[PDB]
């Protein structure tokens, strides 16, 4: 079954939690700006949210293996989005486009070389379990489907990609669970489903650490330096869920 596969693969695909400490030229802050920029790119080329999740995973696994100078951080990101679009998108944009987006900071030959470097560093393994993949499984336990709850779970899931500290500490399934509960609670007043507790083995107790973090992030979102996700979720496509008021307390 797909769920068990995803649970095994996510552990195999997870980046090193404290990789940023070993990076001599880049910081979490730089990473936050980069991810925010990819969200902009995805918006512009109308890329799937899945591609965005995959790209972030590639970049974190890459930076978990190879040191990078800030001058090439953006190329790592562009290469990762290229790799993700080719792997996920039906009509992924061509190198030319990804070169264009960098405002010609890099040449096509430069993107091509990084593409081959990241790919090699990733052991040529691109199928990694993302937050969206788990959410897709969770959404099945959502008795009558609720789009707004779905769009809020997605919004929260995306915010997590911005901050390596503390999100690198959690597996995608955990973040997806916290994101789903929170979205459910904010929109319906309902909590993490028993069917899900049984299927995943996660309870609100085990989900508490990530939920407290995700709760703060959600509350602090309008003040966060990066604002591309909030802006993205303001549209009707996403039921303007970014404009909802987060729950004051969670009554855990």
């Amino acid at each position: 079954d797909i769920h068990t596969y995803l649970r095994e693969m996510e552990v195999k695909c997870k980046p090193k939690v404290g990789y940023m400490k070993k990076q001599p030229d880049i910081t979490n802050s730089m990473r936050a700006i980069l991810v925010d920029w990819l969200v902009e790119v995805g918006e512009e080329y109308k890329l799937q949210n899945e591609t965005l999740h995959l790209a972030v995973n590639y970049i974190d696994r890459f930076l978990s293996s190879m040191s990078v100078l800030r001058g090439k951080l953006q190329l790592v990101g562009t290469a990762a989005m290229l790799l993700a679009s080719k792997f996920e998108e039906i009509y992924p944009p061509e190198v030319a486009e990804f070169v264009y987006i960098t405002d010609d900071t890099y040449t096509k030959k430069q993107v091509l070389r990084m593409e081959h470097l990241v790919l090699k560093v990733l052991a040529f393994d691109l199928a990694a379990p993302t937050i969206n993949q788990f959410l897709t499984q969770y959404f099945l336990h959502q008795q009558p489907a609720n789009c707004k709850v779905e769009s809020l779970a997605m919004f929260l899931g995306e915010l997590s990609l911005i901050d390596a500290d503390p999100y690198l500490k959690y597996l995608p399934s955990v973040i997806a669970a916290a994101a789903f509960h929170l979205a459910l609670y904010t929109v319906t007043g309902q909590s993490w489903p028993e069917s899900l507790v049984q299927k995943t083995g996660y309870t609100l107790e085990t989900l508490k650490p990530c939920l407290l973090d995700l709760h703060q992030t959600y509350l602090r979102a309008p003040q966060h330096a990066q604002q591309s996700i909030r802006e993205k979720y303001k549209n009707s496509k996403y039921h303007g869920v970014s404009l909802l008021n987060p729950p004051e307390t969670l009554n855990l």
